[PDB]
């Protein structure tokens, strides 16, 4: 993180060992389970690229999905500067936390008009952790369909926390939680919720075929 | 949080990764037993919306239940929209965290005659809360009921438990306690508290057929 | 906690979750054990109302309990607002926090003559505690006898754990100390005690008895 | 502990929930071995005596040692009232901060010349815990020896560690390291340490006797 | 660390006991797998060299490792004296901390144009660890191979995590994630990843192999 | 340690119960190898005499080591004593904290030509600790050899951890490190070592008899 120093000066804050610890927990056990972007937005809150590239090196394992993640981080870079020709002005490989020093970062993050280099490599971090929390999904939504014995609460906990991994817009999950979550269900369920018809909140759909 | 800087200013405090770490905890063990709202008013005691959303969407387990929140959110943004028709004045995705900076949720919530956005929206969660705690009640108080070898503080226990997660109001609830508490006792104890009368405390119920 | 702000003027600390996990395990594992109200007053030391109402609703077991716990404090607000008819004064649900806003505990709280609605609270919620311990006792002293194989250590221990949850005053306790603590040892054991006299102090029975 | 307040007057600090834990953990686990007294001397380090009754009366089990505790905190406040007849001054109860308020331990303790009682009814407690660590030694050092294919750095372990709890004065501990340690030694061993001579150290002792 | 004294002085904040046990974990489990040296960097942050020093001899076990890291230190401290022949001038053995004081290395450290002793040395250390860090590795990339039943996944982790440790500059890593990846995955597999060409990058060759 | 209040003057801050804890986790659970040196130093780092003294004495076990320690500790008093005759200036006893107040300690402490008792105080308490290290060492340099099947770098471990618990001088220990590390190896091994001749490193060594 960045603190001002009591000498009226921008210093650094070492991202503590506790959130290290904490943040390499999350990704050896979750193993890019959804819940991995927001752990890392919240323990990323103020980071410079010096401590967003030390979150991701001190990831041990995993390291199919942390290269995918450098490879993404790249061509975010790499359009980065593409869409900014050349303090100085950051390239691609500086906000990246690479090609510049640690006091280049705090000079950016807390320049005038500030230049956000830690909040850009965040974002370019999470659409990488995007990337990998789709392919790492054991399943696809139109796959997730409801056991004959199953209960309505257990396939929907399995197709809402499949469909944070599915890729598509707010317009299409719409559609999916409209469409397939019906369509799914088993045979006995399925006639519950279609008698409630098509403007059933999921309270109503849970609740009405709750003990089926 | 929020938090003034020493250069005279409002700004933000992440929320710890201790209390993140801790709010995971309680929802993924506790499943939504009712004791999860007052665990979630107390280490969200002073959250921004964006950290009320980082709190929710670091959840990884019972998406169920956090569809049932987020479309409970929604409904209350919505609400809140059609009771404020258009700092700026803050619709109520901006309460809600997703349409609204940081910036703007601190520029609302320090304001001179201040906003407070994070209590509107942690009401708002709590509401959505409140729903799903009543949904994950395994059973209801009309169907709790003592067995013939259960000591009385057990059932007591298990009824008091249950009369947690019930929608009803207070008046409803004193109802309950009065006449199910005793009604659903077994056929020897329910004697003893008959033999009470009906003004009988919880403590002289349970003093009275304590080892019955 | 109350802190004053750098700004100059009175502020909350909200309760931290370390605390809270600390009372919560309190209770839960030592289930009224007579050290959770000196646990209680430890861990809530500088409370306010809403404070004391965090760590009494985040409870999850003993609903019995905590059921006796809140209609205790109820009878102690009643009985507070018998005797103060009426910054405002607060009212018998002032104090327990319930009818207050925190900004109200805070202004009484650092009120220029100080209105300690916390510390009245904290004694209210102590009562109900003291007779919850009583009740959780699962023996009472009169049947504390000491085993003719059992060590007069465990057996002291065993008295004198059950002497802290008893009701009877200081002068009764002493009576308890000075004839039961010799009626109830084993008929071996109470030879070498009443061959001390009846001055004899803990640390002289217990010396005396050793390994008897 | 007690800290000054940024408004310039003298304040209580509550004894961290992280140093009650550690206290009862030691105290529960440890079982008045003699490094009790030195956890009780570093935990307790700037307590006033609200703290020190915090710390004692947390303990949940041992309650015969901690009533053992009581009574001699209580002679030793009768003596202080003998030498000391009547801020106010303190009484012996006051000390003991059962008749005193934390304001009035607070006053005390930061007068302009400090009474310090705190520190007082520390020396009181650790008079206690004293004798309860005499009594809770399993054996005394004149039957403490060296079995006859025992090691003997653990006979010297056994040794030292029974010779923390014995009553005796330096002298008569010098005494008992002389002779006693050679004299219970076993009859291979003892005679390798007698070819020492008496002034042999207790490095040149385990050195010599090493694989014995 | 350094941190600046009330007073107005440079001063030396002692390395935490929680930074010193999570160094000593990671080294003693992780047994210098590559996540080692981010780890080092991220809990060595504003480490001065005796901080550093501190970190390399709290760890107990692999001496033979620890031995191969001060030989290291030893023949960079003696390039660097070669490179500066001579606050005084620290000479190799001042900035490996073993012949200077603290206050002189926080005299270099804090000098007004300053002489960053402790990332100096931090870089021998990092140098070392580098070193043992590839000396560690249990297999070399050219064998590393996917067996005919293992996922192209957990091969792929099992190339990249041996490509970690790998001495080579980028320019022969890159042409080995071009071409050893695919020489070396399993017969069906590497079918498949022909198909795609040369420009494959890893999320394109491990969506297209995924379930194969 | 030793922390200035805000009141301008010299005040104690007590060591933490955390790092007590720890300390007494690594005394326990590590038993005097050679770490716990390091690991004292570390925890110890801006300790009084009254903390070394509280380090020292909340060690339960390994009494007979902790005998050594304050004997040790006497006869560095005894010889300070020796070197120098008669604030006050400090007799070994007041540099050990047993004859001197905390108040004392701090005096000289915080003197305007520093009087370093804790530093010199925690310079006995190492060498009385490097003793005990090297009389816990269960075995010696020239009894650790290699097994006829045993990784070379396995017995390297072993010889360097031996190697820092041996007394001899770093000339010594040269010699040791380049002739009983070859003399010592195994008869396969040996002849690896023997021909990369007298000069080798010890990487050298490990990665030319790598996988013999």
């Amino acid at each position: 993180p960045i603190v001002q120093n009591l000498q009226g000066q921008m210093v650094h804050q070492a991202i503590s060992p506790r959130t290290l610890n904490a943040w390499v927990k999350v990704v050896e056990e979750k193993a890019f389970s959804p819940e991995v972007i927001p752990m890392f937005s919240a323990l990323s809150e103020g980071a410079t690229p010096q401590d967003l590239n030390t979150m991701l090196n001190t990831v041990g394992g995993h390291q199919a999905a942390m290269q995918m993640l450098k490879e993404t981080i790249n061509e975010e870079a790499a359009e980065w500067d593409r869409l900014h020709p050349v303090m100085r002005e950051p390239r691609g490989s500086d906000i990246a936390g690479t090609t510049s020093t640690l006091q280049e970062q705090i000079g950016w993050m807390t320049h005038n008009p500030p230049i956000p280099v830690g909040e850009i490599y965040k974002r370019w971090i999470i659409l990488g952790l995007n990337k990998i929390v789709r392919m790492y999904s054991p399943t696809s939504i139109l796959d997730i369909r409801q056991g004959p014995k199953e209960p309505f609460r257990d396939y929907v906990d399995r197709f809402y926390k499949t469909l944070r991994a599915e890729q598509a817009s707010q317009e299409v999950k719409n559609w999916m939680t409209e469409t397939l979550l019906v369509q799914n269900a088993n045979p006995d369920c399925k006639t519950i919720l279609k008698a409630l018809g098509p403007g059933a909140t999921l309270e109503e759909m849970m609740t009405a075929c709750q003990g089926v």
